[PDB]
C-alpha cells in the first residue's frame, strides 16, 4: 500500500536527528553537529523537539528498537535498514551504560522547564543555559534501562549490555520505589508505578539468559500490576508505552510459557483496540479509522499497538484471530502513512503532503528564540511520526500546535517495529541517494545601513549576524571589512592620516576592535571590525544573533571632497538595514561570506 | 525691626539670578552664565523658577522697580542699593525695547508647557529643547511694556525708553484687543482685560511728559474699568498685580490731580486691605496677621499692597489715616521677614530659618531632570520672596510645593518698593562682602569601576560626567586618560604590542575615539578616550549627564603575568562605580580634573 521500506529508512534516520554530542562518524544529518558536550553523561538522544535527556522514554524507545530487531531483524535485509537500525540502537544503549553510578544512575540531563522555555538549536544551547543532571534509583526508570539493555544484548550480541542489564535490574528490584524519580515529574511522571517495568525487564532477561529465576520473578509480578478499574482483570484499556510495558510483556509471556492466562490477557487487550471491541468496550475510534487513545500522541499509541498486534498474530495459529489482529495493525500504520480522510502522510519528509512544521527546535533553525521565524523549517526532520489528528480526524500543520505536531523518540519506536513487519512482507526499495542535500540560506553575514551621510563623513550601522544552521555553530575569530576608494582624498591634497575613525554605538558585551585604515591595493583601503570572542554572536535570541556597531569614517569638518559613491562597501546601501555582500565576513583569514574589491 | 537694607540688597540681587543671556558684566551670580543665546530676543528675565520670558509679568515687574526708584530713589543712599536697582531695571527695559517688531512685538520666548516639563539649569536648556518665540500686539502686554518704559525713562533719564513707551502705548491704544495675546494662556492670561493697562501706561506717560493729553486719556479709561461685582464702583477687592495695575494708577492720579474721586477709590481699596476694613468688608486675614488674598502668591499680593499703602500714606496729610496705612504696610513686610507665628523668614537667604527649597530650577542645580536629587539646592537664591503660607499660616519648605515655594519676578517687584520705603526710614547697613562664595562640587569627572578582571586583562566601566553648576556649562573637546605600569610585562618577557585595546560597550549617541597606547615616561603608558562632541555630555537628564564606555586593555590570551595593581589609573578602583581622580579629565589640552603620574 506504501513503500514501507522507505518509511522504515526515514523512521530510523529520525533517531540520528536526535543524537546528542559527540555524534558518531556515521551520522547522516548535515544540519546536526556535536551538541551539549558539557553534559554529565554524553551521547544518547534528545527526547522530542527539545534538548532534555529523559531516560525513561529514552530507554523505552531503545527497548522497542531492540524488540523490532528481535522479531524482524532477519526478515528485513532487503530493505537495507538492518545495520542502520543496529548502530542507532547501540548509540542509545552506550548512553544507558554510561549513566551507571553503581548504587544509582544518572537518569536525566537537563531541566524540563528551563529547556522548554527556550527555542533554538541544540549546538548553541550552552550559550543560553547550563544544564543540570539528576541521579537516583527509581525502579521504573532503572527497570526500563535494564530492559533496553537486556534486549539490546540479544540483538547486538553484546555481553557488556547484558552485564549492565543485570546490574540495573538488580538495583531496580531491590529498590522497589519510584521515590527518587522526581526530575521528570510533569513530563514523564511514573503513572502506572514500577511493577510493569520489573515485569518487562525480567521477561527480557529470561529471553536473554534462559535463566528460570527471571521467569519466576516475572510471573511473581503479575498480581502486583494495576487492575482494570474496580475489576480483578489486569489493566488492558490503554497502550503499551514509555510508562507501561506490561501489555507487551504479557504477549512475550504468552509466547514463552504458552500459558492461557497470558493468551486471555493478550486477546482481551487487543480486542479492545480492534473495531469489534471487547464485549461492548472499545478504544475511541476516529470516523477515519484511527484508534484514538488520548489527546496526546494518538499516532504513537496506535502504531505501537500495531506492533504488538503483529507480534501476537504472528505467534498464534487461529486464522480468525490472526486476520483480525493483522488487519487492525496494518490499518493503523496505513492511516499514519496516508490512508485517512486527507490522504496525507503524518510522517515528516515522507509520502503525500507530509507535515512540514513539526514542533522541533533544531529542525526549525531559528536565530532569535521564536517559533514563527523562520516561517518555514530550514531542515527536513525525515521520518518523524507526529502526534497526529484530533478525535474527529482534524489536523493543521502548525508549529504552534505542540500537541498535534509533537515529535519524540517514543512516538517513533513502536512505529519502527511495525514498519519492520510490513517491509518484511511487502519488500519495497529504500531511497538510493538518501538524504539529499538541503538548499541552504545565508549563515554569517553583515546587514548594513547608512546611519548618516555628510559632506565630510560616512557613518555606518552594521550588524554582524550568526544565523547558522548547517549545523548551528559558533565562530570565535569573526571579522568583517569595510572598503573605500580614497582617490578623492589624495586628489584634494589630503592623506590617510587626515581621515578619522570613530564609534557612535557599540553593543554591550561584544568585545570589538576596529583596525586603522589599511592599504589593500592602489587607492583602495579598508578597516576591519573584529569581534575578539565572536562566539557571543550566536543564534540564541533577539540580542545575541547579531552584534551592532555604528562607526564613522570622517574627513576634517569643513572639507568638501569626501566621496562614498566610489567606495566598494557603500554599494547598494540605503538608510534601512539590509544584508550586504560588499562587507565580507571572515573566520580568521578565511572569507566565509561576500566579495572583495577586484575579486578572487 | 529688621535690617531692611540687607533685605533690599538681597531682593534686588534676585533679579540677577533671573537674567537671560547675555549677562551684563556686573552680574554678581557665580552660578549664572550666558544662557538661551539662541533666543529670538536676548536678555530680559526668566519669569519664575522656569526659563520662559513672559512679557506681561516681566514688564509689570520692571514698571514696579521703576516706581520704587520714582518714589524712593533719592531716599535710599545709606543702603548703597540705588545703582544696583537702576542697572537691574535697565537690563529688563533693554529687553522690552529689543522686542519691537514695528507693527507688533515679540511678547514671549519659550513654550510654557515644554519649558515646565523639564527640570534643569538655564545654561543647558538648548541641549534639551528648541525655544519658540511669539509675536503680537495684545493691548494688555503692549500697554504694560509701555508703562514700564515710561517710568523707566523718568528714573533712568532715558529718551530712548520714552520714545518706545509712546510707540508701545499708541500700538496698545490703537489695537484695543487682547486677541493676539495667546502664547501665555493659562500662565499669564489677561483676566481683567486691557483697559487698566491703558490707564496705567497713560498715567505714567503723563508723569513722564507733563503732557495733559495723557492725563485726559487716563481719565477717559476709568469708566471702562471693571466694576466691583454688580455695583457701580470701580473694582477694589483685589491687589495691584501683573494683570491689573488700576489700583496703583488711581493712587498716582489722586496725588497728581488731587481729585476727590481718586482719593475715594484709594481709601476704599486700601481700607478693604486693612484690619479695620471698608464698611465691614475686608480681605481675608490669617490668624497670624497676613492679609491673604488667594491661594497663589499671597505674600506677593500683601507686600505689593504694602508699597501702595506707603506711597498713598506718604502723599496725604491726615495723621490718623497715615498711621493706619503705614501700620498695615509695615505689618505685611514684617510678616514676610519673620513677624509670623513661626518667627521665620519667607525670603530665601535672609533672616531666621528662610526657605531652602524654592521651586527654582537653576538655583537647585540638578544634573538628572529630577527635583529630589540633589536633596539640597546647590545655590542660594538670595532675596526671593516665596509664595508663602496658607490661610491658616501653615507652610512647609518643599521643592515640590509649586504653590507655597513658587518664586517670581512679580513676587519680588512690589516687595522691593516697600523695602525701599522702610530702609529710607530706618537706614540700615547692607552686607559688606555680598554675596559670599559657595562651596562647589566637582563638575567634570570620571566615575569608574572594574567591569571585568582576568589574568590577561583589565576591563573598565567609565562614566565621563558633566554635573556642572558654577555655572552649568558645556565643553566640547572632552577627554580623559587611563594610565598603566607595564613593568610586569617586560619582566616576564613580553612587550607593549602584546597589548590590545578593545571596547565592550559604547553608549549610543556619544561619538568617541580611543587613541593608540602611549608612552608617558619610564614603564608608564596610557590611552586617551576623546568625545568628538563633548557638549552631548550635559546635565539635562538621566541619559545625558554622563557618557558610558567599557574598555578593555588586554595582553595575549592565556598568559598570567598581567598585574593591574601598579597601574596609576587603577588605583582605588572597585567593582562599584565611584569618582576617581586618577583618570584625569581634559578640556582640549588643559587638565580640568584629577591627577597625572609624576604630577
Ligand atoms: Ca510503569
Ligand atoms: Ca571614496
Ligand atoms: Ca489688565
Ligand atoms: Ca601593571
Ligand atoms: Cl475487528
Ligand atoms: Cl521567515
Ligand atoms: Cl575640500
Ligand atoms: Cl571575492
Ligand atoms: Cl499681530
Ligand atoms: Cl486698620
Ligand atoms: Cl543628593
Ligand atoms: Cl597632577
Amino acid at each position: 500500500s506504501y513503500n514501507y521500506a522507505e518509511a522504515l529508512q526515514k523512521a530510523i534516520y529520525f533517531y540520528e536527528c536526535q543524537q546528542a554530542g559527540p555524534l558518531p562518524e556515521w551520522n547522516r544529518v548535515e544540519w546536526r553537529g556535536d551538541a551539549t558536550m558539557n553534559d554529565e553523561v554524553l551521547g544518547g538522544w534528545y527526547d522530542a523537539g527539545d534538548h532534555v535527556k529523559f531516560n525513561l522514554p529514552m530507554a523505552y524507545s531503545a527497548a522497542m528498537l531492540g524488540w523490532a530487531l528481535y522479531e524482524y531483524g532477519d526478515d528485513i535485509e532487503a530493505s537495507g535498514q538492518r545495520l542502520h537500525l543496529e548502530r542507532n540502537l547501540a548509540f542509545a544503549l552506550d548512553y544507558l551504560v554510561a549513566c551507571d553510578r553503581g548504587d544509582s544512575v544518572v537518569y536525566q540531563i537537563g531541566d524540563g522547564a528551563a529547556d522548554h522555555k527556550w527555542w533554538g538549536s541544540a549546538e548553541v544551547i550552552e550559550k543560553e543555559m547550563t544544564r543540570p543532571y539528576f541521579v537516583g534509583k527509581g525502579s521504573a526508570v532503572v527497570g526500563q534501562m535494564a530492559a533496553a539493555l537486556a534486549v539490546g544484548s540479544i540483538v547486538l550480541k553484546n555481553d557488556t549490555y547484558l552485564r549492565y542489564a543485570k546490574k540495573y535490574f538488580e538495583l531496580a528490584d531491590a529498590t522497589r520505589s519510584d521515590s527518587t524519580y522526581t526530575a521528570a515529574n510533569g513530563f514523564y511522571s511514573s503513572h502506572s508505578g514500577f511493577w510493569d517495568e520489573l515485569l518487562w525487564a525480567s521477561t527480557w532477561l529470561y529471553l536473554a539468559t534462559g535463566d528460570r529465576n527471571y521467569l519466576d520473578k516475572a510471573e511473581s509480578y503479575t498480581p502486583k500490576l494495576n487492575r482494570q478499574n474496580q475489576t480483578t482483570d489486569i489493566e488492558y484499556q490503554w497502550a503499551h508505552c514509555w510508562d507501561d510495558c506490561h501489555y507487551g510483556a504479557m504477549i512475550l509471556l504468552a509466547r514463552a510459557t504458552g500459558k492461557e492466562e497470558y493468551h486471555k490477557f493478550a486477546q482481551m487487550h487487543l480486542d479492545w483496540w480492534t473495531p469489534q471491541g471487547y464485549n461492548g468496550k472499545r478504544v475511541a475510534y476516529t470516523p477515519g479509522g484511527l484508534a484514538h487513545l488520548d489527546t496526546w500522541g494518538p499516532l504513537r499509541y496506535a502504531t505501537t499497538e500495531a506492533f504488538l498486534a503483529f507480534v501476537y498474530a504472528d505467534s498464534i495459529n487461529d486464522p480468525a484471530l490472526k486476520q483480525k489482529y493483522y488487519n487492525f495493525a496494518k490499518s493503523q500504520i496505513d492511516y499514519a502513512l496516508g490512508s485517512n480522510p486527507d490522504n496525507r502522510s503524518y510522517v515528516v519528509g515522507f509520502g503525500n503532503n507530509p507535515p512540514q512544521r513539526p514542533h522541533h527546535r533544531t529542525a526549525h533553525g531559528t536565530w532569535l528564540d521564536k517559533r514563527d521565524i523562520p516561517e518555514k523549517h530550514r531542515h527536513v526532520l525525515y521520518g518523524a511520526l507526529v502526534g497526529g489528528p484530533g478525535r474527529d480526524d482534524s489536523y493543521e500543520d502548525n508549529i504552534e500546535d505542540y500537541v498535534k505536531n509533537e515529535v519524540a523518540c517514543d512516538y517513533n519506536a513502536g512505529f519502527v517495529g511495525a514498519l519492520c513487519r510490513l517491509t518484511a512482507e511487502y519488500g519495497g526499495t529504500p531511497l538510493a541517494n538518501f538524504p539529499p542535500p538541503e538548499q541552504r540560506d545565508d549563515e554569517f553575514f553583515v546587514e548594513a545601513a547608512i546611519n548618516q551621510a555628510s559632506d565630510h563623513f560616512t557613518e555606518i550601522k552594521a550588524l554582524l549576524n550568526n544565523r547558522s544552521s548547517w549545523p548551528a555553530r559558533l565562530i570565535k575569530d569573526l571579522s568583517y571589512n569595510y572598503y573605500m576608494d580614497l582617490t578623492e582624498v589624495f586628489e584634494a591634497g589630503y592623506s590617510v592620516d587626515d581621515i578619522k575613525v570613530t564609534i557612535g554605538y557599540c553593543e554591550s558585551g561584544m568585545d570589538v576592535e576596529i583596525s586603522p585604515i589599511t592599504h589593500l591595493y592602489d587607492n583602495i583601503y579598508y578597516i576591519k571590525i573584529s569581534y575578539i570572542d565572536g562566539t557571543n554572536i550566536c543564534p540564541i535570541g533577539q540580542e545575541q544573533y547579531a552584534a551592532e556597531l555604528q562607526f564613522r569614517i570622517a574627513a576634517p569638518q569643513g572639507t568638501k571632497f569626501w566621496d562614498p559613491t566610489n567606495d566598494f562597501s557603500y554599494q547598494g546601501l540605503t538608510r534601512e538595514l539590509a544584508k550586504t555582500k560588499y562587507m565580507p565576513v571572515f573566520d580568521g583569514a578565511t572569507k566565509i561570506f561576500g566579495e572583495v574589491p577586484g575579486g578572487l
